[PDB]
């Protein structure tokens, strides 16, 4: 018999109760704009799918960042767009200004409003235990939105969570692998960076929804509050779910194998071996101990499940105890 069926606890229905064209992106179509209103100013960085710039809107001498998307399916270029469609103006979500093409390559680039290129993962390792706090409750802010509208993200990482640390400011970006969620939905598990796979990934659980992005974020907070990059350091996809397996134990890992009635990989059959649920206090020392508090450690247990159902929502999550003093500060303000 095949896999159990799965469904979100959370925003299941959403996209059902839209308008057919909110998710159909495949029939979205895209009026394409003139990249020669903009000038490039400078590279930025290099993506998988993506070359990005620094550049100058002509019009009005805005500052904006071009995203040239590199060759890569059709059907995948009017997903992303109708996504940040869908998502602009929601908060710390990246805002579209412009679709555009080059006149002569054809080659089609999407414009956003500016951000400084000051990534998550050059800041997180030398944050305040209060700055911990008030960055995670900003990317919970962008995953509640996005859930809320349909739409998983499956990248979450530090390499696209842009900050202006001077003024406080969050924004998720690259949108690229984002989806939107139907109930009974298989997707493709060849998504998210190595290190922040959920054991759904590793474990090709297909019929997964908005809690994968809650285990790349647990991973993110693991990492952050022990000083430990990447916190599951596996060698390949299967070292990685090895790698989860002697923090999280076998045990929980085999039940919730037999409640999906999963098909494990024969490959894994070796390598998994037999681990104890690991005590969160093995992974503090001196140097991270200012990071590590009982309310961390209960948010984070409450992050990294095996079973997706099991982990919190982005709502959920916001509400823990470890964000009482951010919410607290928020409200004043
Ligand atoms: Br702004 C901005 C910056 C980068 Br890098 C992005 N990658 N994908 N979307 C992006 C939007
Ligand atoms: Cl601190
Ligand atoms: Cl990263
Ligand atoms: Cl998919
Ligand atoms: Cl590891
Ligand atoms: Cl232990
Ligand atoms: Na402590």
């Amino acid at each position: 018999s095949g896999p159990v069926p799965s469904r979100a606890r959370v925003y299941t229905d959403v996209n059902t109760h839209r308008p057919r064209e909110y998710w159909d992106y495949e029939s979205h179509v895209v009026e394409w704009g003139n990249q020669d209103d903009y000038q490039l100013v400078r590279k930025l960085g290099r993506g998988k799918y993506s070359e990005v710039f620094e550049a100058i809107n002509i019009t009005n001498n805005e500052k904006v960042v071009v995203k040239i998307l590199k060759p890569v399916k059709k059907k995948k270029i009017k997903r992303e767009i109708k996504i940040l469609e869908n998502l602009r103006g929601g908060p710390n979500i990246i805002t579209l200004a412009d679709i555009v093409k080059d006149p002569v390559s054809r080659t089609p680039a999407l414009v956003f409003e500016h951000v400084n290129n000051t990534d998550f993962k050059q800041l997180y390792q030398t944050l305040t235990d209060y700055d911990i706090r008030f960055y995670m409750y900003e990317i919970l802010k962008a995953l509640d939105y996005c859930h809320s509208m349909g739409i998983m993200h499956r990248d979450v990482k530090p390499h696209n969570v842009m900050i202006d640390h001077e003024h406080r400011k969050l924004r998720l970006i690259d949108w690229g692998l984002a989806e939107f969620y139907h109930p009974g939905q298989e997707y493709n598990v060849r998504v998210a960076s190595r290190y922040f796979k959920g054991p759904e990934l590793l474990v090709d659980y297909q019929m997964y929804d908005y809690s994968l992005d809650m285990w790349s974020l647990g991973c993110m907070l693991a990492s952050m509050i022990f000083r430990k990059e990447p916190f599951f350091h596996g060698h390949d996809n299967y070292d990685q779910l090895v790698r989860i397996a002697k923090v999280l134990g076998t045990e929980d890992l085999y039940d919730y194998i037999d409640k999906y009635n999963i098909e494990l990989d024969p490959r894994f059959n070796d390598i998994l071996g037999r681990h104890s649920r690991k005590r969160w206090e093995r992974f503090v020392h001196s140097e991270n101990q200012h990071l590590v508090s009982p309310e961390a450690l209960d948010f984070l247990d409450k992050l990294l499940r095996y079973d997706h159902q099991s982990r919190l929502t982005a709502r959920e999550a916001m509400e823990h105890p470890y964000f009482y003093t951010v919410v607290k500060d928020q409200a004043r303000m």
